[PDB]
C-alpha cells in the first residue's frame, strides 16, 4: 500500500530558525428576551398544567424539606416561593424549579443547630425563643451564602465546578445519604437524643438512638414504616411497568391525603400522644433584617453551601438543556442565585436550588418557559392563604418517611465502587476517601478535604511520571523502549532517555535519580576520582512530553549539562516545544557556550549528527 | 552535510502490533561503622581543636536563643548538651552540629506562650509557676514532634522535603527575620507589652511597642545599639577582607566577655535597674515524663516543626556531603532526630537542628568525624557545671542585639524577588503569598497555606495548557503551528489539534471547548438541525504531550469520537504513549466498532493514509 518516503537535510533549533523565520443587557439578563418573543398561542395551557402539578409538588416538598433543618414547618413554603419570584427574571435555565433540595436543607440544619441548640440557648423550655434564633440564623446563613455566590457571579469565575471531581461527588451524595437517613430515623422513631457537634457526631446519634430505642412512639413507628412500603412498592411497580404512563404516579401526594384525613378524623393527637405539625401561619410575615455580627462563625460552611446549590443547579440545567438544545450561562446562574438567596434571607427563609426530582416532575407535564415557575408560586400562596389549616393533623413522621423513602438512589453506588477501583485505581481512592471524610467530620470540611485530596492526586500523578530508556527499531525512525520489544537494538555510545512529564523540583529530583540509574554513573563521583588520582560519550534526552518548566528545571538542566560536559560527556536534546524554548531563553539558559547548537527536531536527527561524527 | 533519508511501510498501531511482538544494621545506624575505621594517628587533634572552638561557639548561641522561646536562660544549655548525646549515635552525617536554630526556637516559643500567658496561668505574680508552666509546655511539644519524626522516619517518607519550593523558603524565611527582629526588639527596649494570639499579632505587637516607648530603659538600649553596631561593622570588614584569616572572627564572643565584664564591674543591676539573667542552675536537673493529656493541642505546630527542623538538617547535610564526596540517608535522618528529640524532651530541652552557622564554624577549624561533637558537649557541661556563675552580671539585651546582628542575609531576598518576577511570574507569586501569608497568621499556618499555594498553583498549571493548530512544512514531515512561522501550508480537508498536557475532567472540559474552537463548529447543534431539516471530513489528534489519563477523559474521548462520527467525520489519534493505550484498554475504550485501527505512530502517517482515501 501507501509507503513513507521522505528526503530532507538534517535540521537542529539553530539552522531550522535560521532557514524558517518565526512571528450591558446580559449581565442583567432581563425577562425582556423571550417575553415579547413568547407563543401565547399554544404554550399557555402547557404552562398552567405544568405550573399547577410542579406548585402542587412543591408544596409537600417545601412541607418535608424544613424538617431537615431546625426550622418549624411553614418556613419551607416561603423558601419555594420567594425564590422562584425572584429567579424568574435573572434566570437562564427555562425547565428548571427552585427549592430546598434537603441535602442543603441538612447542612442548614446542621449550622443552625451547633449554633444554638437546646441546653445552651435555654436553661429551663421555651419553645418560641427557640425557633425564633433558628429562624434567624437561618435567615443569616442565606443573606451570606447569597453574598458569596453574588461576589463569584461578579468575579466571572464559574468553572470551579470543574473541581466537583465524579467520585468524590458519588462519596459526598452517599454520605449525605446517610447523614439524612439517620436524622429522618430520628424524627421518625420520637426519641429525643440530645445534639453533638463535632467529629463522630453520627456515631454517638446511632448509638444513643440505640439506648434510647425503649422509648419509642408505636403510632408513629408504624405510620412511617406503612408509608415507607407502600411509597417503594409503588415506586418499584412503576419503574418495572415504564411503557405506559409517562408522567409519575403521585403516590406520595395520595399517601398523604389519606394520614391527613385519618389522623382529623381518629385524632391521634391526644389519643395517642402523636408527633403532628400542630402550627402553621397564615399570611405572609415582614421582613427584617439578619444581624451581620454572626458573619465571622459561619465562613466555612457557607462557602460549601453555596458551591455545592450552584453545582447542583448548573448541573440539571446542563442536562436538560443539552436535551432542549440550548445554553445557559455559568455566571449568571450565579447571579441570579445570589440574588434570590439574597432576596430569601431578608425574608425568612433557607437556601434554595433545582431539585432535579421536581425539575423532572416539571418538565415531563409539559415543560415551557418559566411561567410555569409563576403559576407554581401562585399555587404556593394560595397553599400559604388558605390551605394551612388543613395541613395541621398530619405527623411529621409521614415527611420522614417519604424523605427516607426517597434515598435509594443515593444509597446505589456502592455497587459502582467496585467497578472504579476495577478500571483506575486513583478514583476509587478519592471516592473512598470523600466518603470516609464526610463521615467522620462535617459535610463541609469533608467536601473541602475531598478538595485538597484531588488536587493532592493531580500532583503526585504528575510528580511521579514514565521515563524509559529508548533504542531505534532497525531500518526505520522509530524509537521505543529497549525491554519490551525484543527486537530494539541498542545504538553504540549513546543513551537515549524519555521523561514523560514536565520538569519541576520534584521531577528533578526524580530525573536526577533516572538519568543516574540510566547512564550506569554520575558525574561528581568520576570527576573527584580523577582529581584525586592527577563507556558512554553522548546522551540524548527525549522531551516530546514536557509541558511546562520553572526556574528550579532549567538550574538542574543547567547543571545537569554542565556536569555532563566535564567529563568531556555531550548531552542533547529533542523534541521540545516551542513555548518551553522561550521559557529556557528567558531564564538565563543560553549563557556560557550553549549557543542553541544542541537542540534537534526529533530523535533521529540527533542519531545522524552523532554518526556523522 | 548529512541528510534525512528513510523508507518504510505506514504503520499503524495494529499492523505495528501485528508485526513486532510485545513482552538490619542500617535502619539502627551504629557509631560500628566509623568507629573501628578511625585514623586516630592524624584526625585525633583537629577533632579536639574544632570540639573545643564549635563548644565555645554553642555555649552561647543556646544561651541566647533561650530567649527566643518563653524559657529562662540556663536550659538551652540542655538543649545544646543532649541532642549532641544522643545523636552522636544514630547519625549519618560526618560535619554538622546540633542545636536550638532560632525560627525554630521562636515557633516553640509562640506556642508556649500563646498556651500559657501570663494573665491566664497567674490572676496575681508568681514567676517559678510560670517558668515551670513554660517548660513542661516546652518538653511536651519537643517529644510530640520527635514522636512525630521517628513515625515519619519508620514509614520511609523522606521526599516531602520536596514539596518545600524554593521561592516560598524565601518568603518563610524573610518573615520569620521580621518576627525574629521584633520579637528582639521587644526583649532590647525592656517594654513590658502584652502577647497577643492569633492574626494580625505582630501588627498589634508593633503599635503597642510605639505606644509604650516612653517607658524604655536607656542602659539596655545604649549597649543593644554598641553590640549591634560592633557586630555589623567588624562583620563587614572581615566579609571585604576575606583573603586571609579563613577562621570568623569571634567578635561577639569578645563582645559578650566585655559586656559582663563592665556589667560586674559597674553593677547595672542594682544603680539602673538593668535587665539581666540573674539566675543559672548549676548540676543537672532528675528527668520528669511531661504530660501527653495536652497533645491534643499542639497537632498543627508539631507537624510545622519538625518538618521545618527536618528540611534544615537535610539541607545543610547535602550541602557539605556534596562537598566532601559522601551521601546521607534521609530517612536515617528521620530517625535519628526523632530519637533525640525524644530524648531531650525527657530531660527538659526543646527542639534542636543544625544551625548552619554553627556547622561552618566546626567544619573551617578542622571538620572531621562526630568526635568533634562529643568534645562541644565535653566543654558545654564543663560550662554547666562550673561557669554558671561567672555569666550572671550579662545583659539579655546583649544577647538580643547579637541575635538581631545576624538577621542581614535573611533580609536579604528582597533583591532576589524582582529578577524572580521578571524570570517566571509564578514563583514570585508563591514568594510572595508565602511572606505575605506568614505575615499576617502564625507562622505554621502560613508554611501550611504556602504548600497548598504551591499545589494549587502546579493544579493550575496542569488545567490550562498550550494549545495548536498545526500544519506541515512543505516538501517535509514537519508540523508546526499555522500562525506562527508564515510559510505553514493547511492540508486539504483535515484539521490537526495539539493539546500539550495530559487529560482529565479539566483538562476534559477545555479540550471540548478548544476543538469546538478549532473545528469551527459541534457535531450536537449540526445533528440536531440535520435531524429537524429531515466544510471538514477529518480531525487528526497530536497526543505526544498526554502524559495520563483518567476515566472521565476516557469517557469524553469517546463521547467526542461518537459525535463526530454521527455527522460523518473521522477522527484519528497519533503519537499516543503506550502506557496510555493500556490506560485506554483497560477503561473499556475499545468497544462498539473501535479495532484500534484509528492510532498512529506520528502525524505522517495519518495523513498519508487520509490522502490514500
Ligand atoms: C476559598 C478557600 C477556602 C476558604 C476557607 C475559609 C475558612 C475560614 C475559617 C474561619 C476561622 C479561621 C480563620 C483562619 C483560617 C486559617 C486557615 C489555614 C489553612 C491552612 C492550614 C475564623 O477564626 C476565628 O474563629 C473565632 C471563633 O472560634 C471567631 O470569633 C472570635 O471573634 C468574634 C468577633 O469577631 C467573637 O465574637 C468570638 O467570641 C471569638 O471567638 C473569629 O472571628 C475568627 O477569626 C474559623 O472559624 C470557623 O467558624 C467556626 C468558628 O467557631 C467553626 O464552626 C464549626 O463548629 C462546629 C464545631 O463546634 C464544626 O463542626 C462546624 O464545621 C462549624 O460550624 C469552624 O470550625 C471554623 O473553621
Ligand atoms: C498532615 C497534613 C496536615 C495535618 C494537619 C492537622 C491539623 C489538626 C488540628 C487539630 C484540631 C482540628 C481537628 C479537625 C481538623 C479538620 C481539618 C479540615 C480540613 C478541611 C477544611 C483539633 O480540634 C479540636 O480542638 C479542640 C480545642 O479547640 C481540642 O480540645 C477539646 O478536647 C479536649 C480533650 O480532648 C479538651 O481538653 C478541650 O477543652 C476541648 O476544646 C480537641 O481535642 C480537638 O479535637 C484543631 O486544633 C488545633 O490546635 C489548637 C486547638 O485549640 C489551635 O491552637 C492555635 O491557637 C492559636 C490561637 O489561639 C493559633 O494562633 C495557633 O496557630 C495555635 O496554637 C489550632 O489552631 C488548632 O488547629
Ligand atoms: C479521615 C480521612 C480518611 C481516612 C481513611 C482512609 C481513606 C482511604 C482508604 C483507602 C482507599 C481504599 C480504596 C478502595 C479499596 C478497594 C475497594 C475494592 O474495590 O475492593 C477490593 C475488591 O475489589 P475487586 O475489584 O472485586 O477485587
Ligand atoms: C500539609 C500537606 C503537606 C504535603 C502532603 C504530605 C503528605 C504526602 C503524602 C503522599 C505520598 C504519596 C506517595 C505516592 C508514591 C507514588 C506511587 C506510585 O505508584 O508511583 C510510583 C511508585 O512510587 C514510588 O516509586 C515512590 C517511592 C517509593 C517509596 C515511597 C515511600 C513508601 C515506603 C514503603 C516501604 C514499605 C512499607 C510508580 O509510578 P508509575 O511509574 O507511574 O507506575
Ligand atoms: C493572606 C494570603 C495572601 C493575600 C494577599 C495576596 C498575596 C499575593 C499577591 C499578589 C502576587 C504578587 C507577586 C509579585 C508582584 C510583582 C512584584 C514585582 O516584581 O514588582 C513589579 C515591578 O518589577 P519589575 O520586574 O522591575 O517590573
Ligand atoms: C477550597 C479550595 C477550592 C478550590 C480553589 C478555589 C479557588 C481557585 C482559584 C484560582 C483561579 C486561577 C485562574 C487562573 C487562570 C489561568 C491563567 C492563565 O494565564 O492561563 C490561561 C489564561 O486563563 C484563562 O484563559 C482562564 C479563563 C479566563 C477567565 C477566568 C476568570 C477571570 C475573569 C476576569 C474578567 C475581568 C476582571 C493562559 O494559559 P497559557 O495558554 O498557558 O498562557
Ligand atoms: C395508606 C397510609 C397513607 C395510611 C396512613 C394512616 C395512619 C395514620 C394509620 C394507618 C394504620 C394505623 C395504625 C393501625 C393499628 C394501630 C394499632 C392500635 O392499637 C393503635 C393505633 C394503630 C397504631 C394505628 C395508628 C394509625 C395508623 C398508623
Ligand atoms: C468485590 C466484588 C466482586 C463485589 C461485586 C458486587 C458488589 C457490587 C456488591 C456485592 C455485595 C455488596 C456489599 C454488601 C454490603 C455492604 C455493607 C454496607 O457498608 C454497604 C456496602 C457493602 C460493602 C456492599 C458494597 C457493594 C457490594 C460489594
Ligand atoms: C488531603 C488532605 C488535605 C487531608 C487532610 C486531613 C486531615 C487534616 C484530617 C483528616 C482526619 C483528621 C483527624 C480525625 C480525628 C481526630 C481526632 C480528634 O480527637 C483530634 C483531631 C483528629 C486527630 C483529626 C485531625 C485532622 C485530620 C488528620
Ligand atoms: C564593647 C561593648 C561590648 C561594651 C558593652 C558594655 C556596656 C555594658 C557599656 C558600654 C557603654 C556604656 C554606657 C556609656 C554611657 C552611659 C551614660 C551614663 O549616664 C549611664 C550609663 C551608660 C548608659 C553606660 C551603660 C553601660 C554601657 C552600655
Ligand atoms: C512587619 C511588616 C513591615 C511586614 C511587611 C511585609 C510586606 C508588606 C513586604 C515584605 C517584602 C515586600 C516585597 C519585597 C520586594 C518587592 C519587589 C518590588 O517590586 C516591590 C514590591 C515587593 C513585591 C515587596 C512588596 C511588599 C512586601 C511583600
Ligand atoms: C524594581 C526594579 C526596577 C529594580 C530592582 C532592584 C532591587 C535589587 C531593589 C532596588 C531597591 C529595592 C527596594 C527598596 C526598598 C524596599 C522597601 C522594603 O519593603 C523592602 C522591599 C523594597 C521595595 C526593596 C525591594 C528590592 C529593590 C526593588
Ligand atoms: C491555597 C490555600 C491554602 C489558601 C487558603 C487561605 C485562607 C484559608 C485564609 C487566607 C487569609 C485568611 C483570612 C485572614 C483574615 C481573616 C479575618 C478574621 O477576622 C476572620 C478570618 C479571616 C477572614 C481569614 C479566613 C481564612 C483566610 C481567607
Ligand atoms: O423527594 C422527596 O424528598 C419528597 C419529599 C416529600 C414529598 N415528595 C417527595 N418527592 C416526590 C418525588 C416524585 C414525585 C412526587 C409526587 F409527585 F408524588 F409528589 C414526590
Ligand atoms: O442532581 C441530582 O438529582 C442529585 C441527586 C442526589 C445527589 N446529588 C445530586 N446532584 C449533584 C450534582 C452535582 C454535584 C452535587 C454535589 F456537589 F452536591 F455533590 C450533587
Ligand atoms: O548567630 C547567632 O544568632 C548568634 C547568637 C549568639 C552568639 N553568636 C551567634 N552567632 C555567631 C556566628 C558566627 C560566629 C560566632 C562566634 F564565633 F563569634 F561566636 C557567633
Ligand atoms: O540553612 C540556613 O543557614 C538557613 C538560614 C536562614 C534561613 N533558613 C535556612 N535554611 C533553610 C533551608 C531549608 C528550609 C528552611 C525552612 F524550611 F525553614 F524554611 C530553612
Ligand atoms: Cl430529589
Ligand atoms: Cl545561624
Amino acid at each position: 500500500s501507501c509507503s513513507y518516503v521522505v528526503s530532507r537535510p538534517v535540521y537542529s533549533e539553530l539552522a531550522f530558525q535560521q532557514q524558517y523565520e518565526r512571528r450591558v443587557l446580559k449581565t442583567l439578563l432581563p425577562v425582556l428576551d423571550w417575553l415579547p418573543k413568547y407563543r401565547i398561542k399554544e404554550w399557555l395551557l402547557s404552562d398552567i398544567i405544568s405550573g399547577v402539578s410542579t406548585g402542587l409538588v412543591g408544596t409537600l416538598q417545601g412541607m418535608a424539606y424544613a424538617l431537615l433543618a431546625a426550622v418549624p414547618v411553614g418556613y419551607g413554603l416561603y423558601s419555594a416561593f420567594f425564590p422562584i419570584l425572584t429567579y424568574f427574571i435573572f434566570g437562564t435555565s427555562r425547565h428548571i424549579s427552585v427549592g430546598p433540595f434537603p441535602v442543603v436543607s441538612l447542612m442548614v440544619g446542621s449550622v443552625v443547630l451547633s449554633m444554638a441548640p437546646d441546653e445552651h440557648f435555654i436553661i429551663s423550655i421555651d419553645f418560641a425563643a427557640r425557633d425564633a434564633a433558628r429562624v434567624l440564623i437561618a435567615s443569616t446563613l442565606t443573606l451570606l451564602v447569597g453574598i458569596i455566590q453574588l461576589i463569584f457571579g461578579g468575579l466571572q469565575i464559574g468553572f470551579i465546578v470543574r473541581y466537583l471531581a465524579d467520585p468524590l461527588v458519588g462519596g459526598f451524595t452517599t454520605a449525605a445519604a446517610f447523614q439524612v437517613l439517620v436524622s429522618q430515623l430520628k424524627i421518625v422513631l420520637n426519641v429525643s437524643t440530645k445534639n453533638y457537634n463535632g467529629i463522630l457526631s453520627i456515631i454517638y446519634t446511632l448509638i444513643e438512638i440505640f439506648q434510647n430505642i425503649g422509648n419509642t412512639n408505636l403510632a408513629d413507628f408504624i405510620a412511617g414504616l406503612l408509608t415507607i412500603i407502600i411509597c417503594m412498592a409503588v415506586k418499584e411497580l412503576n419503574d418495572r411497568f415504564k411503557h405506559k404512563i409517562p408522567v409519575p404516579i403521585p403516590i406520595e401526594v395520595i399517601v398523604t391525603i389519606i394520614a391527613t384525613a385519618i389522623s382529623y378524623a381518629v385524632n391521634l393527637e391526644k389519643n395517642y400522644n402523636a408527633g403532628i405539625v400542630k402550627s402553621i401561619p397564615r399570611g405572609f410575615l415582614p421582613p427584617e433584617i439578619p444581624p451581620i455580627s454572626l458573619f465571622s462563625e459561619m465562613l466555612t460552611a457557607s462557602f460549601s453551601i453555596a458551591v455545592v446549590a450552584y453545582a447542583i443547579a448548573v448541573s440539571v440545567g446542563k442536562v436538560y438543556a443539552i436535551k432542549y438544545d440550548y445554553t445557559i450561562d455559568g455566571n449568571q446562574e450565579f447571579i441570579a442565585f445570589g440574588i434570590s438567596n439574597i432576596f430569601s434571607g431578608f425574608f425568612s427563609c433557607f437556601v434554595a436550588t433545582t431539585a432535579l426530582s421536581r425539575t423532572a416532575v416539571q418538565e415531563s407535564t409539559g415543560g415551557k418557559t418559566q411561567i410555569a415557575g409563576i403559576i407554581s408560586a401562585a399555587v404556593v400562596m394560595i397553599a400559604i392563604v388558605a390551605l394551612g389549616k388543613l395541613l395541621e393533623p398530619l405527623q411529621k413522621s409521614v415527611l420522614a418517611a417519604v424523605v427516607i423513602a426517597n434515598l435509594k438512589g443515593m444509597f446505589m453506588q456502592v455497587c459502582d465502587v467496585p467497578r472504579l477501583w476495577r478500571q483506575n485505581k486513583t478514583d476509587a481512592v478519592i471516592w473512598v476517601f470523600t466518603c470516609i471524610a464526610s463521615i467522620i467530620l462535617g459535610l463541609d470540611l469533608g467536601l473541602l478535604a475531598g478538595l485538597m485530596f484531588g488536587f493532592l492526586t493531580v500532583v503526585v500523578r504528575v510528580q511521579f511520571p514514565s521515563w524509559n530508556s529508548l533504542g531505534s527499531i532497525p531500518n526505520t525512525d522509530i524509537y521505543r523502549s529497549t525491554k519490551d520489544y525484543k527486537n530494539i537494538e541498542e545504538p553504540e555510545g549513546v543513551k537515549i532517555l524519555r521523561f514523560s512529564s514536565p520538569i519541576f523540583y520534584g521531577n528533578v529530583d526524580g530525573l536526577k535519580k533516572c538519568i543516574k540509574s540510566t547512564v550506569g554513573f554520575d558525574a561528581i563521583r568520576v570527576y573527584n576520582k580523577r582529581l584525586k588520582a592527577l563507556p558512554i560519550h553522548s546522551l540524548v534526552l527525549d522531551c516530546g512530553a514536557v509541558s511546562f518548566l520553572d526556574v528550579v528545571g532549567v538550574r538542574s538542566l543547567r547543571m545537569i549539562v554542565k556536569e555532563f560536559q566535564r567529563i568531556d560527556v555531550h548531552v542533547y536534546f529533542a523534541s521540545l516545544q516551542d513555548h518551553v524554548i522561550e521559557k529556557l531563553e528567558q531564564c538565563g539558559f543560553f549563557n556560557d557556550s550553549i549557543r542553541k547548537d544542541i537542540f534537534f527536531l526529533t530523535v533521529h536527527d540527533a542519531i545522524l549528527h552523532l554518526r556523522s561524527q
